[PDB]
């Protein structure tokens, strides 16, 4: 789902 | 880590 994706690029965001 | 973050972004353009 978006939210789904949207979570895994607040992941990504957080590991920057 | 890196890793995780590779398979995110990937896991998330793929699901684009």
């Amino acid at each position: 789902g978006l939210f789904d994706i949207i979570k895994k690029v607040a992941s990504v965001i957080g590991g920057l």
